[PDB]
């Protein structure tokens, strides 16, 4: 008997209210999905763009507080009518309110540039971890000439960056070994650049 | 690890006419999803050349698909079309077409499906000779909901998308990493499913 999932769509699409979402693969456990058709073309082209400070003193997510989750490498975006719009997206897919999520994070990668294997959970006795993240939602913003996998190296798979399309993943299982196996990175980019967005969900209500 | 027959490394499969996406892989066996490997309007007409097909070949007979019997009814006759889907095929797979069998075409109405099964033939038998080594399914069609492409001992299933593909390959020397290819159709629960097949042999078969 397999443990409950927090995605559960049964079908081939998600409907959400103002697109319908491909399911396009899975693996099953720990659950791990391939989604298409997540973004429009404009829309990940505009998410790109937000999330540039343009050498200003002030960084893109100011208007975050000292509550908020701070990344050094990429950038939170500010809440506006699009990321809304796009949070209550992603909310219907990944099953939890948009309350939950940290908000949409942006990073670019340049040729050569990586992300090392790593979890997205907090570590187990940390303070983070009152309220830890218990799924991810990965979308592509552009196409990528070569590399550039998010791949799951305890799992020997991976995804290949397709603009509009995206990875989700999730890590609240109660065999802790299963959220084990969500270790992921993003292998180098090795011709042109990456971009993604991020939203990390949280187990209780974030924002 | 064991080299594969599929060598694509990158992000795209340039072939001659066409860009081929590479969506993800599982490495080993090698299970890799594709997508647009066929044109809408290329499903389109390999669906209609099928209906001719399995109408003018008397063909759809039992219930569910069977992979004790025979299909050469289900074999699209070669033509232009078909002829230029294998060449690409062939780039995909980095197999010649004179390897391929051909274009096979299935139809799954709803409660249909196809139960969990190896493409390649048993040793000893005769087929074994110049066994099936590896297979590209291409889905001709959307599926309301069901017909998803299910492989049970890896936990790994690829859900119908048209013009998408499934490659998988099963010619290790490691015989239980091709015996985890098992794989099957799942139920078709809303709409229907159509499907091409390309099964490849380890050698000429034309
Ligand atoms: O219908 C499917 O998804 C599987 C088809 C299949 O098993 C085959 O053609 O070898
Ligand atoms: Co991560
Ligand atoms: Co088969």
């Amino acid at each position: 008997n397999k443990e409950q999932t927090i995605f559960d769509h049964k079908g081939n699409v998600i409907k959400t209210e103002d697109r319908e979402i491909q399911i396009i693969s899975k693996f099953e456990e720990p659950l791990i999905v391939v989604l298409g058709n997540v973004l429009s073309d404009e829309e990940c082209d505009e998410l790109i763009e937000l999330s540039k400070s343009k050498l200003a003193r002030s960084k893109v997510g100011s208007s975050r507080d000292v509550n908020d989750i701070r990344t050094s490498s990429g950038a939170f975006l500010d809440d506006n009518e699009l990321t809304a719009k796009i949070e209550k997206r992603i909310s219907s897919i990944m099953n939890v309110p948009a309350s939950h999520g940290e908000g949409l994070h942006i990073l670019n990668y340049e040729v050569d540039q990586q992300y090392k294997a790593h979890y997205d959970y907090f570590a187990e006795h940390s303070r983070s971890a009152a309220n830890n993240r218990i799924s991810t939602l990965v979308m592509y913003l552009n196409d990528v000439e070569e590399g550039g996998e998010t791949f799951f190296p305890k799992l020997n798979l991976s995804v290949h960056p397709r603009k509009g399309m995206a990875v989700y993943f999730e890590y609240f299982y109660q065999d802790q070994s299963l959220n084990e196996l969500t270790l992921h990175g993003g292998a180098p980019v090795t011709k042109g650049e990456k971009w993604i967005a991020t939203q990390w969900v949280r187990r209780g209500t974030y924002k």
